[PDB]
Parts: C-alpha cells; sequence; structure tokens
C-alpha cells in the first residue's frame, strides 16, 4: 500500500485558503531594478549561488547586503524571491530590500537587510543559559511566522541564522530552499544540510512538513546546551542515520519506520545495528553543566524525535517551561 500519509498539525491548511498568487511561485513575475544604487564596499561570503557583499546605498546611505547570483533556473530563483516577498516583515526574517541587476554585465542580484554577524563558531562557546534561551526563542518566532505564512524553511542551521550580539538581534536568512507546504505533498527528500536532516529525509518519507524544522532547531539546541557542534556528525546521510539512532536508540527508529509503513533502504540493516538510547544526562559534563536544566532537556527530548507528528510544533516550543525566564 505504500507508506502511511500524514498531515502538519499545525497551519495545515493555510495555503489551501490562500488565492494562487500567493503560492505559486513560478506564475510570479520578477521585474528587476538599477544596482547602480549600491555601491559594493567588501566580500562577506560565498554562498551556493551568490557571492555576498556589503554595501551602501548611494542614494539614502543605507548599509546593506548584495548577494549577486551565480547562474540558476528560473524557478529556484523566483521561489526564493516570492517567499521572502511572502514573508517581508515577519519577526526575525531578513528582509529582502531590492531586486537588481547591474546594467552591463546582466548579472541579477538581490539587496538584503545587513546583519553584523558574529560567526556561530567564534559566538556559540561564549552565550550563556540565558542567551540561548533568548536566541532559541528568536528562532521560534521566525518559524513559527513562517510556518503560519504557509512556508517550511528546510535548512535551519547556524550558518543560516544571523545574529548581531552586540544588539541582540537575530535575524533568519538564506531562503533558497524554501518551499510552500500543501498537505498531501511529497516532497524531494534532498533538502536541509548533513548534519540538521530530520530523521524523514534520511528514511525518505516524503510527506513531511513544518516539523523538519524543528528537529533542525533540536540539533542547534543540543550543540549549544552540550557545547557539541554539530550534535550528530555523519560521515554520509546514511551514517547520520546511524550517528542519531546511536543517541535516539534503534527500537524507537524500527517503530517510526513500522508506523509509516516506510520502505527502508537496505544498506541501513546492516549499518544500523542495534542501539538502546543514550539518556540526555549522558551528554551532561563539566563544561557544559551551567547552561543545561531540567526544562532545558524537556524541551530537547521534544524536539529530537524520529515521529515528526510527535515533535512540538514552533508554537507549542514558545509556550515551554525552558523560554519562562526570558523576558
Ligand atoms: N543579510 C546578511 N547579512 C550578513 N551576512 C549575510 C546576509 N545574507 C547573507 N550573508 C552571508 O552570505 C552567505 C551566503 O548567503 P546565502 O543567502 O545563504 O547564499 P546562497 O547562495 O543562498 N547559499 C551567508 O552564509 C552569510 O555569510
Ligand atoms: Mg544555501
Ligand atoms: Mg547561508
Amino acid at each position: 500500500s505504500g507508506p502511511v500519509p500524514s498531515r502538519a498539525r499545525v497551519y495545515t491548511d493555510v495555503n489551501t485558503h490562500r488565492p494562487r498568487e500567493y503560492w505559486d511561485y513560478e506564475s510570479h513575475v520578477v521585474e528587476w531594478g538599477n544596482q547602480d544604487d549600491y555601491q559594493l564596499v567588501r566580500k562577506l561570503g560565498r554562498g551556493k549561488y551568490s557571492e555576498v557583499f556589503e554595501a551602501i546605498n548611494i542614494t539614502n546611505n543605507e548599509k546593506v547586503v548584495v548577494k549577486i547570483l551565480k547562474p540558476v533556473k528560473k524557478k529556484k530563483i523566483k521561489r526564493e524571491i516570492k517567499i521572502l516577498e511572502n514573508l517581508r516583515g515577519g519577526p526575525n526574517i531578513i528582509t529582502l530590500a531590492d531586486i537588481v541587476k547591474d546594467p552591463v554585465s546582466r548579472t541579477p542580484a538581490l539587496v538584503f537587510e545587513h546583519v553584523n554577524n558574529t560567526d556561530f563558531k567564534q559566538l556559540y562557546q561564549t552565550l550563556t543559559d540565558y542567551d540561548i534561551r533568548f536566541y532559541m526563542y528568536e528562532i521560534l518566532k521566525a518559524l513559527d511566522y513562517c510556518h503560519s505564512m504557509g512556508i517550511m524553511h528546510r535548512d535551519v542551521k547556524p550558518h543560516n541564522v544571523m545574529i548581531d550580539h552586540e544588539h541582540r538581534k537575530l535575524r533568519l536568512i538564506d531562503w533558497g530552499l524554501a518551499e510552500f507546504y500543501h498537505p498531501g505533498q511529497e516532497y524531494n527528500v534532498r533538502v536541509a544540510s548533513r548534519y540538521f536532516k530530520g530523521p524523514e529525509l534520511l528514511v525518505d518519507y516524503q510527506m513531511y512538513d513544518y516539523s523538519l524544522d524543528m528537529w533542525s532547531l533540536g540539533c542547534m539546541l543540543a550543540s549549544m546546551i552540550f557545547r557539541k557542534e554539530p550534535f550528530f556528525h555523519g560521515h554520509d546521510n546514511y551514517d547520520q542515520l546511524v550517528r542519531i539512532a546511536k543517541v535516539l536508540g534503534t527500537e524507537d527508529l524500527y517503530d517510526y519506520i513500522d508506523k509509516y509503513n516506510i520502505e527502508l533502504d537496505p544498506r541501513f540493516n546492516d549499518i544500523l545495528g542495534r542501539h538502546s538510547r543514550k539518556r540526555w544526562e549522558r551528554f551532561v559534563h563539566s563544561e557544559n553543566q551551567h547552561l543545561v536544566s531540567p526544562e532545558a532537556l524537556d524541551f530537547l527530548d521534544k524536539l529530537l524525535r524520529y515521529d515528526h507528528q510527535s515533535r512540538l510544533t514552533a508554537r507549542e516550543a514558545m509556550e515551554h517551561p525552558y523560554f519562562y525566564t526570558v523576558v
């Protein structure tokens, strides 16, 4: 009979109740303004399909970021743009300020709000217990908003979270893998980044939803409270499930596969072996204990679950006792 169908527990039909113009991104007309208003100042990073620069808008002195695009399918760029436009102005969502092109080279570019980021490899080791709770609540505001707007980010990871620590300002960026949620849709599982891929992706369960982002968020939380980055460090997508199984155990993995009638790729039986669950307290030690609390472990336990339906939604997560101390 094939895999058992699934629906999101929250915001299930939000796109169904909107007109085609909202979610049919392939029909969206993109118009490109003139990049001449922007003077490039310095390179900030390289993306999957872009080179990103700090720039200044010469007409009004605003500091921005210009994401200069490499050749990509028109469908992919329309998706990123339409999603950015639909989410523009939402809490902790990066603002797409302009869509432009250099007059001579014709190279297209996206212009964004600038964030003075401290890379996670330097920042995370300095965060206090309160800071982790604060920034986690900020990411949740972005995710509950985008999920309510019918969008899954599908690439939540530290690299995609810009933090201006001095100003306690966070923005979720890199909407290049984001997609509209339509209940019943069988999606491509080649999304997210290895260490942050949910078990639904790793076992090829296509009918996933916003809860994918909540697994990725749990991977980030575990790496921050335990000072173990990344938390699940697989050598490839198959070994990534083994790393997860060595923590969550194989019994619940096989129960998840059975519940959804998932056809498990034959290489898994040899590599998964048999593993009992490792209690979360086993990850606590002298150097991370000040970031751990019963509330942090209970919260993490409700994010890192095989069964995507059993994970906290972003709104349920915001109501968790772990955030009761957050102003
Ligand atoms: Mg990317
Ligand atoms: Mg990025």
